[PDB]
């Protein structure tokens, strides 16, 4: 096969254990032997972001942002008892959170449908679109106990006393031992949000839903659903109704509610913990967890971030590193790198490349719509509950990179 | 019955707005009055009503509460800047429930009012789930601001006791740019009354129960509320639990709402107030319509609880009403408000005689619609009947309830 010559380079972020083991399959079959690719290689396994002190996660975020496309394996961010057992020097952040941070934007989550995955929420017909803003909010809070009674407040003073005035806020007065937490969010980042989800709806020609819960946070949720109003105005407006679609603030319990009884088709815009919460309830809805993609995108159209949505499983790596099978679902990580490499064919105009992704894509779909070849979880989910019903890690990734030769040669 | 039951105790009962107060009232006279000899201490929470004592009928009502043990409500309205302009109201003022809650201080457990002939949304869901939804502060009680401009901003606690701990100044964020900055708290006393009420309501359901927080990112935050029931768990509940073969578990919100989406139903999800909110929405469509919901607002130390109608009204059935226009809008969750109040204060009372009514009542109810296929124009929609004739008017389904309510009282 004459291999697709991949014009500008593309970041990869190596992940942990059985997604590591899975990516580096992919890479090695599903994508080398068929695109001549610059991969900028950064390694966020655990031990390597221990070992930089979670330094390589900033590094490879810096070159997302540099070279425009970054593809992401699944990671883990480690708890008390991970850090104890490998003896890490702390509780690392997120890496996820760390590039959501250094990127801004807006996560875009959207379920992998399957015809024959069977759907939770049956009226679901079409796909619901998550626009999660990606930065701020209880992801980069700040947390506290309060040991005992005092007083409690919020004080903002202005780096220029004659443009602005200092705000001393009464938070609360304890009267005994509590918790407490302030969050932030800007302008900017929401104004980008508001950019990148109007785009999206004008691109997919859907229906926008901003929700917040404004009626009670007056000026913080205010701030969202008045900067996507004063956005729509200034460039979208006659967009829209150029489309026909339309663009709708709703109260966050109103909307949930709406997209439970709906048939789907249409972008929910949601503040970071909303969509964080409401992506895995419609991923869950549609069929799986483990069917959704998550791409991280910035306003100004340039930059992408297109990672695995789909988590790691510690007991499925303990049965592989003892030699046993394993029947963990791949799809959440092919689809990364198809929809990064889809995101550096558009910016790169090398549609050779495009149409790769989208048979990359078809052929892991087929081997399990067509083919009924798939992994345990998926087997379960259709109810096929035989031993017979499903393969191996192994065997499914195989059954992909024969139905990728042969779908590649009908073309 | 025909001689009436006489209610011991005053019932509080605050009316509210719009349709809904129609509704209430017609339940009242039709369904109540005339078969309980009961003193109702009457709070009106109209719109006008809280604009006219500028919110204190609001605060009376719930101290009326505490005073007495038990309070039903009917649905009121929440200004918002349209109401406010429209009726010349004096401010926006704020949620009447935000406000009892925060007074009353406990949990909020909602549960669908399960009506077998409509159908699900989520088929899957054959067993109730109940949420208990912590009702006091994070959000609602939050202080949410503007800020203008580059500069910074600070969490600062100032102990009241100098020698039992110290002071801290948080730096939250340092601005680039213009944003907005919120903070929030809670207390130990009161997310220890949110785990009594939670674990107990578990033995006495005979269901495994769930907390769900983000205490990975939230880590002491949300930290604290794991801390706290785990501590309450096995101090004085992991013995009972074992004994009736329930469990008690903490959760990540992200994986329990995944769950929850899978499951057949059967549990309770104990959940902060924020997410109690959002989520009991999902669940309350998920099992067939918003208006299938009961809401009560229950005290740690069991003796004060606020049976509340969750079903908002609308206006535009009101203005349909106002201009002699038909009107079918559903009363059930109005009509639990009314028996889930009375049974709470039959039991308090030890009046046997009430319960049994206040159950009739809800029985009756039910078969208006289960068996006798009366049902109001939502009910209808949601059985896929879209012809007139396949519902009844708000008052005719009345009707058929306090008919079938004289029938089983009988019976
Ligand atoms: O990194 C994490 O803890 C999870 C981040 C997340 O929400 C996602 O990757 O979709
Ligand atoms: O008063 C409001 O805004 C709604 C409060 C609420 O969530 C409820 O009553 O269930």
């Amino acid at each position: 096969f004459s291999k697709i010559k991949v014009k500008q380079p593309v970041v990869e972020l190596d992940g942990d254990e059985m997604t590591r083991i899975i990516w580096d399959k992919i890479k090695k079959k599903l994508i080398l032997p068929y695109l001549d690719v610059d991969l900028k290689y950064y390694d966020l396994s655990v031990e390597s972001r221990d070992a930089t002190s979670d330094k390589i996660t900033q590094d490879a975020a810096e070159a997302i942002k540099k070279y425009g496309v970054g593809i992401k394996c699944a990671t883990i961010t480690p708890d008390e008892a991970r850090v104890k057992e490998f003896n890490l020097h702390k509780m690392w952040k997120s890496p996820n959170g760390t590039i959501r941070n250094i990127l801004g934007g807006t996560v875009f989550r959207e379920p992998i449908v399957i015809p024959r995955i069977p759907r939770l929420v049956p009226r679901w017909e079409k796909p619901i679109i998550i626009g999660r803003h990606a930065h701020g909010d209880q992801y980069k809070a700040t947390d506290t106990l309060i040991p005992g009674p005092g007083s409690l407040e919020l004080v903002y003073k202005p780096s220029d006393p004659t443009t602005a005035q200092p705000q001393t806020l009464k938070v609360y007065d304890y009267k005994g031992s509590g918790v407490a937490m302030a969050m932030y969010n800007t302008d900017e980042s929401i104004e980008g949000f508001a950019h990148s989800s109007f785009k999206l709806a004008i691109d997919k020609k859907l229906n926008l839903f901003l929700s917040t819960k404004n009626t009670i946070l007056k000026k913080y949720d205010g701030r969202f659903k008045d900067i996507f109003q004063e956005v729509y105005e200034a460039q979208y407006k006659s967009k829209f109704e150029q489309l026909g679609i339309h663009y709708e603030h709703r109260l966050i319990d109103d909307m949930v509610a709406q997209m439970i009884k709906s048939k789907g088709g249409f972008i929910m815009a949601l503040k970071n913990y909303d969509g964080d919460v409401q992506s895995d309830i419609v991923a869950q809805g549609f069929g799986s967890l483990g069917l959704m993609t998550s791409i991280l995108v910035t306003p100004d159209g340039k930059t992408f971030e297109s990672e695995a949505a789909h988590g790691t499983v510690t007991r499925h790596y303990r049965k592989y590193q003892k030699g046993e099978e394993t029947s963990t679902n791949s799809i959440a990580s092919i689809f990364a790198w198809s929809r990064g490499l889809l995101k550096r064919g558009e910016l790169d105009n090398t549609p050779a490349l495009c149409k790769f992704a989208n048979i990359l894509e078809s052929a892991t779909l087929n081997t399990v719509q067509q083919d009924g070849i798939m992994t345990k979880d998926l087997a379960l989910a259709c109810g096929n509950n035989e031993r017979s019903a499903y393969v191996t890690t192994e065997e499914f990734l195989d059954a992909v990179e024969k139905r990728l030769q042969k779908e590649i040669k009908s073309i």
